[PDB]
């Protein structure tokens, strides 16, 4: 059956190659795409090739690439290989693209996910020349059905001078109706609307993105998969972490600090946070509700089981086996899931109001519980801050999760001082590693250190950490957040110098 | 005229000394008080004395002291001298108390101001034994009229097992009617209420705090001044900074990125942010609206002039001359001002919705525009984060202000790496020193450094900074946020070692 149900628009169908000629050098391009779901695929490949060509003839051919969040090989990958991106925001997981960034060849700024649309509208990324969005279908009145994510697509369609739609036959047609697009002013000129969500399952908008059809400069038919990587097999660490958390939830419930069905749950991108969801699938908690940025395999798992009654997010980020599972029973899942704009899914007003429990991964935390989510050694970008800021600061409870070591034991995930800071102390209440769980609510920094060190640090590093803290207590310039500046970053330096944080 | 208009309650009047005996060792005590306005005065002095007594006889006598924000000499001062405080939150400006904190004798955690009530309700500070609140009057139906601030008083009255009210004759009776107290669920068990503020001057509640009168265990009559210190005479630096900012606003208006009456303005605690307000009093912008946490002298100034039509806040923090000016012309000001609960004034959902422009001071920022608001050398507490987080992250525009140097030139307020981080890069768009102004919107970290260094850094330090950055670019483990970990914190160490950041 036809995907473009509006007949007049079919005359705008042109091939991927011809569509990409619409994109010029220096263009700011806004695309769909969020955690490897629903990013444009064909036009970027075609644009990539034409970019390499222009380079061999010594012509400049680069764009600024603004997305919802991370994309995939067809987009971040291809443009990175073609060296076609002078600026990138706000979130990436592609290796070629990460390397360009860490080599200074692509400029990068990882904005809070929930703020990107608002900043786009303020003009921060400049003027948008292109909105390139993937669609499941085009309705009879010219509405665009998003695919596996909503992200920032509505805002890009609003701002861009020209619009290109990719209709992707690979995407299940029953995705139609799963989205909730608001025509409210969420991220526009203040004063903004109250976004009246008071329930994780509430719909307040409609099932399509709206765009003036005079702007649609091209529609391209496609058939290509969301290349979403599989989720690491949950190991000994994953399980231990899950257990400590589950016990903690259990005790909150018993003390009547949480209800038996907990609160609306957010779980961030990454293997660890996912592995904890798997733990909950089997746990003793039911009537769970998800209010997140992403629906990862584990969350899809709980929807299946029936332990979670509904999940709100901006996209699903599913492994290839889980992606399959859904394209099949789409009939069943379409009623368990609401896909929103990222500026609504990551709206701090809403997150706080629903009182979400925030579960995110981290690179590292220092003994005081300042968190690093992005920059290894303080200078080398991993993925980005994503929505970890949005949720951590807004949440009812902010929880961070990590193996106590990285790189086969050679790095400690608990350090004297974090090399870069994403989440300050005030934004982290709970730490969980495979060693145990630290509850920091109500503690001074010095009390935070005692808990982090005794509960979360790996036994190979606990004494080194304790030694650092004991001596900082005696010699620090102030005693409120004791530090020895001569050695605060020395574990990181030692790793750079010797390949391990352990002494000789 | 009588202040306690409810006759039945006058039988609960007892003296300050007898009232303080209600407070036991180990008690969590919630008090009024926000930026040196409206904190209880008599009961704390009396409690102070009785604490020293119990100490000489070798008896333990300490409390946990939770407030709205900073208080004054009668409270923070007296209890610090008497060594009566085992825990303190969330914000302090008292020297004796600051020293106890920096010596590890009082435990301290500076929570985001707007979050304190919610965390108190969650139980984070423990169970509240005492609510000690200053009042202007008690109405005929037993409502409590707050004084020069609202802060967290409503939440403390709700939670505390016993309540003590101080009715302070010093406070102008015409403060009655100036407050807007909501009976909505702002900071309680989720799901919370939508707080329906859509314009800075909107009232949504009533003029009094509500408490069950069976909880009022004592009322104490008082007559004592809000001891609010004067504001440093604006110097060479203050004026330069004001000018750069004013020009910037002007250019925003011309480019139609701001309206001619700007947006609702927040100015933080401190001399610098205040001095910039003084600049605006005379500037070319009218119909200004304040939505802030505090009303400092400078803001009161603009209200007077008529340049600012109305100002929302949680308290006024006024010098003794400005305090006088208002107790006289209270009739006029009462209609220019709304005083709200700090969890409403610092509500991120509201701040974002109104699209506030956030102007705050800072200790330091590193070349990448990470901000330090609290910890000198990374370990020594100054005041606290206050509401700078609430506003910076929530705002339409986040601006930070500082002299380019501190301690007579011996410290640089722009450093290779901040010694402690309060505000990440994502939360700071504009920097202004006396050297000039840095606009960081849309820039990668590396592009932020070029702007911060060329625009804001003092000429004595600019080459040192440039040198650090040039070499980090070549040798950093990654190139995205270039650092040399061996020297990142070395300027701070050098200052600890030699008393200056300048080389020999
Ligand atoms: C979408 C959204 O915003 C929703 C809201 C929430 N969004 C966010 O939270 C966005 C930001 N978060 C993330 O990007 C993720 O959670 C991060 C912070 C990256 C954690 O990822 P995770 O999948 O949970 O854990 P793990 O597998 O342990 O580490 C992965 C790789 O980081 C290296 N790694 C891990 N720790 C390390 C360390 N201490 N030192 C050096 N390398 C380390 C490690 O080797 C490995 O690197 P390799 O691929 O080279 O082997
Ligand atoms: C309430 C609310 O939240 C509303 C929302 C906003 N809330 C907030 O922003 C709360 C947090 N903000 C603050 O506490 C304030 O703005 C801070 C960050 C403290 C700035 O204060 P300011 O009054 O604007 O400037 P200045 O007078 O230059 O510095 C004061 C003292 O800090 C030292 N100082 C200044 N810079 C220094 C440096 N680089 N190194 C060492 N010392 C330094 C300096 O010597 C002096 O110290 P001294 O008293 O020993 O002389
Ligand atoms: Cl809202
Ligand atoms: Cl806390
Ligand atoms: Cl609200
Ligand atoms: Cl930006």
């Amino acid at each position: 059956t036809e995907r473009i149900r509006n007949v007049a628009l079919r005359s705008k169908v042109c091939p991927a190659e011809t569509a990409s000629e619409l994109i010029k050098h220096g263009d700011v391009v806004g695309t769909s795409g969020f955690t490897g779901a629903g990013y444009p695929k064909e036009v970027p490949k075609a644009l990539a090739q034409r970019m390499e060509a222009a380079h061999d003839r010594g012509e400049k051919y680069q764009i600024s690439l603004i997305t919802g969040a991370s994309t995939g090989p067809q987009l971040d990958g291809e443009l990175a290989k073609a060296n076609g991106v002078y600026f990138r925001s706000p979130f990436n997981t592609d290796a070629t693209m990460r390397n360009r960034i860490n080599a200074g060849e692509t400029e990068y700024f990882d904005n809070h996910l929930g703020q990107v649309a608002g900043r786009a509208v303020q003009g921060n990324y400049g003027k948008f020349n292109i909105a390139l969005v993937e669609a499941t279908a085009i309705t009879e009145d010219g509405g665009i059905v998003p695919t596996s994510s909503v992200g920032n697509s509505q805002t890009f369609l609003n701002l861009a001078e020209k619009v290109i739609i990719e209709v992707n036959e690979w995407q299940n047609p029953m995705l139609e109706g799963i989205h909730d697009i608001w025509d409210g002013n969420v991220s526009g000129v203040p004063t903004r609307d109250i976004v009246p969500i008071v329930r994780a399952d509430q719909r307040v908008g409609g099932p399509v993105l709206r765009v003036n059809p005079d702007k649609i400069a091209a529609i391209v038919r496609t058939n290509d998969r969301d290349r979403n990587a599989p989720f690491a097999a949950p190991d000994e660490t994953a399980k231990a972490i899950a257990g400590y958390l589950l016990d903690f939830f259990g005790h909150e419930v018993k003390q009547n600090r949480l209800p038996p069905s907990l609160l609306p749950l957010q779980s961030g991108v990454g293997n660890v946070a996912n592995a904890v969801l798997e733990g909950l699938k089997e746990g003793p908690f039911e009537n769970l509700v998800g209010y997140s940025a992403v629906i990862q395999d584990g969350m899809l798992a709980m929807l299946d089981s029936g332990r979670m009654r509904i999940a709100s997010a901006s996209s699903f980020s599913l492994s290839p086996e889980a992606a399959e599972e859904i394209n099949n029973r789409m009939d069943f899942f379409r009623s368990k899931i609401i896909l929103r704009q990222q500026d609504v899914s990551n709206s701090p007003g809403i997150i706080r109001r629903l009182g979400c429990i925030a579960m995110n991964g981290m690179i590292e935390a220092d003994i005081y519980g300042n968190v690093n989510s992005t920059r290894v050694m303080g200078s080398k970008m991993m993925n980005g801050i994503g929505g970890s800021g949005d949720f951590a600061r807004s949440s009812y409870l902010s929880i961070f999760l990590s193996p106590s070591t990285a790189k086969g034991g050679k790095i400690s995930a608990i350090v004297p001082m974090a090399a870069h800071v994403d989440h300050i102390m005030q934004d982290a209440q709970i730490f969980v590693t495979e060693q145990g769980l630290a509850d920091l609510r109500g503690l001074s920094p010095v009390q935070r250190a005692r808990e982090i060190i005794s509960k979360c640090a790996h036994p190979d590093y606990r004494p080194m950490l304790q030694d650092y803290f004991d001596r900082a207590l005696k010699n620090s310039f102030g005693k409120h957040t004791p530090h020895l500046l001569t050695e605060a970053l020395s574990w990181h330096q030692r790793f750079i110098d010797t390949g391990t944080m352990l002494p000789s």
